[PDB]
C-alpha cells in the first residue's frame, strides 16, 4: 500500500470543470479536504468522498492549517489541498511545504490551469506572436500589498516589450498604466479579464491611453492586467 | 457548429481538464497536434469520430479540413499541447476562422511550466526572492526573437526564468545566465513533464552538465531555498 499523503491541487480559475482529471480523482479519494476559500468552487467540494472532513482555510493561520494536515497525518489520512489555479505562482503553497519537510509529512503536486491562461482563452488569444511578442511576463505590483525584489519593476519588464500578464494589481490600475505608457505606448492593446470562467466573467479591452482606470478601484479584485501589442493585431 | 480549441496539457492523459475530456468526447471531429497529444486522449473521441493528426499537414489543409467539418455541421475537437496562450500557433488558425465566420472557441490548459514546477514541487514564487516568472525562448536558430527579448535583458530583473524550445542550446543559455544570476545559482530541467519517459535534473548553472527536445529549463534562487517569508 501507499501511505498517507497530501495533495497540492491546482483548481484552475474557477469553473468547476476547470480542474485536471487527476485533480478530480484526487479530491474523490481523500477523507480530508482543506479548500483555499471561496475562490475554489464549492461545486468541486461535492466531489469529496462520504463523510470527508471538508476545511475551509481562508479564516486559519498557517500554524492552524498545518496543524490540520499534521492531524491528519497522525490519523493516516489523506489530504486534498486545494488552490484557486496552479500551485506555481502566488498560491502560499512553499511556505505550507517547507513545513511540511520539517515534519516529515509527504506531499505531491498536480498542476492546474492559472488565472492567464483563463483570461487568454476568454480573449480568445494566443498571447505569443511571431515577428511581434516571444514571451510572457507573470508579474504583479507592490500595490502596497508587496516588496518586489529589486530589479522586478514595471519598468525593467516593459523594456523587454513582452506581453504583460500583471496579478494582484487591479486596485492601482491607474498606477499601471502610468508606468507602462512610456514605453509600450499610448495605443498599446490592454485587456482586462474579471473573474475569468466565472459566471461573473467580464472583459475590457481598449489601449493604455483609453483604458478607463476607475475600474479598478470596484469590488471585484479578481482580475488579470495584459498589455502587449499582440492582444489586437492581425500583422503576424 | 463550432470549433473548440483545446489545451491538453503537459502530456499525462489526466491533465486535461475535465471540460477538455467532455468537448473531447462530444466531438464527431478532432484535430490533434502531433504525438505531442498523448494518444490516450483520443480514446474519448465518440464512436466512429474523425481523428487527424494535423502535424504532416499545412495550415491551408487545416483550415480546409474544418471549412469541411463547417459545411458538414459536425463540430470540432482542436487538441494542442499544453494551454493554447503560448507558442501554440492557434493564433494564425484564428485568424482564419474568422475570414471564414467559422465560430470558435477556447478551453484553457495546464501549460507545461506548471507541470515542470509541479514536478519538482515547487512554488515559483517566494516572498523576498522572486514574485515575477518569465515565460521565454531563445532564438535558437528557429525564431527571430524580438529586439527587446533577450536572455540579457530578462536576467537583469532577476526573475524567475521558464526557458522554453532551448534545450538544443542549453549551452549558450547558461553562458549567458551566469554573469546574472551568479555559478551557484540553482536551475532545473524537466523533460517530457508527466510522460512515462519524464526525467528531472537539477543542478546550478556552473555545475549542470551540457537527446529529446521537450525540455523545460527553470532557473532562480526560489527553485531551492527556505530563507523566504510568509504571505
Ligand atoms: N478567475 C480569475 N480571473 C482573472 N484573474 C484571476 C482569476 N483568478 C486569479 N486571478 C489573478 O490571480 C491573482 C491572485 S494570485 C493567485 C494566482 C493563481 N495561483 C494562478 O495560478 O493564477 C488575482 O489578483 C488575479 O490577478
Ligand atoms: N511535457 C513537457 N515537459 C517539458 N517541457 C515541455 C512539455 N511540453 C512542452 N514543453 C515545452 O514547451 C515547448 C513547446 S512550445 C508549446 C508550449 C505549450 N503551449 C505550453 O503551454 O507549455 C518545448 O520546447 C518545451 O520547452
Amino acid at each position: 500500500g501507499s501511505h498517507m499523503t497530501v495533495h497540492f491541487i491546482g483548481a484552475g480559475p474557477g469553473a468547476a470543470d476547470l480542474i485536471t482529471i487527476r485533480g478530480r480523482d484526487l479530491i474523490a479519494s481523500c477523507p480530508v479536504c482543506l479548500y483555499a476559500g471561496s475562490l475554489v468552487p464549492e461545486a468541486l467540494l461535492a466531489h469529496c468522498p462520504p463523510g470527508a472532513k471538508i476545511v475551509n482555510t481562508a479564516p486559519m493561520s498557517l500554524d492552524a492549517i498545518i496543524d490540520t494536515i499534521a492531524e491528519a497525518h497522525a490519523a493516516g489520512q489523506d489530504v486534498a489541498r486545494l488552490h484557486s489555479g496552479d500551485l506555481s505562482i502566488w498560491s502560499a503553497m512553499g511556505e505550507q511545504l517547507r513545513r511540511l519537510r520539517a515534519l516529515n509529512i509527504p506531499y505531491d503536486v498536480t498542476p492546474g490551469v492559472p488565472s492567464f491562461a483563463a483570461a487568454a482563452a476568454t480573449l480568445g488569444a494566443e498571447l505569443t506572436l511571431p515577428g511581434v511578442a516571444q514571451s510572457v511576463i507573470l508579474t504583479r505590483t507592490s500595490g502596497r500589498a508587496s516588496a518586489m525584489p529589486a530589479g522586478e519593476t514595471l519598468e525593467n519588464f516593459a523594456r523587454t516589450g513582452a506581453v504583460l500578464a500583471i496579478h494582484l494589481s487591479v486596485h492601482v490600475l491607474d498606477e499601471v498604466v502610468q508606468k507602462l505608457v512610456p514605453h509600450y505606448g499610448e495605443d498599446c492593446p490592454v485587456a482586462i479579464v474579471w473573474r475569468a470562467s466565472w459566471p461573473d466573467q467580464r472583459v475590457v479591452r481598449a489601449t493604455l491611453a483609453t483604458l478607463q482606470t476607475s475600474l479598478g478601484a470596484e469590488l471585484e479584485r479578481t482580475a488579470l492586467i495584459l498589455v502587449g501589442r499582440s492582444l489586437a493585431t492581425e500583422d503576424f
